[PDB]
């Protein structure tokens, strides 16, 4: 749970980057 | 701990790409 938790974090920094472009 | 710990570094990414827009 904590390791998938992690990685649906991870993708925030995608779509912040993205937002930001 | 350390999943906490990584946890926890992971907002900075977001913090920081708040900050610089």
């Amino acid at each position: 749970q904590l390791d998938s938790k992690l990685n649906d974090l991870k993708s925030l920094l995608k779509e912040i980057a993205n937002n930001i472009k």
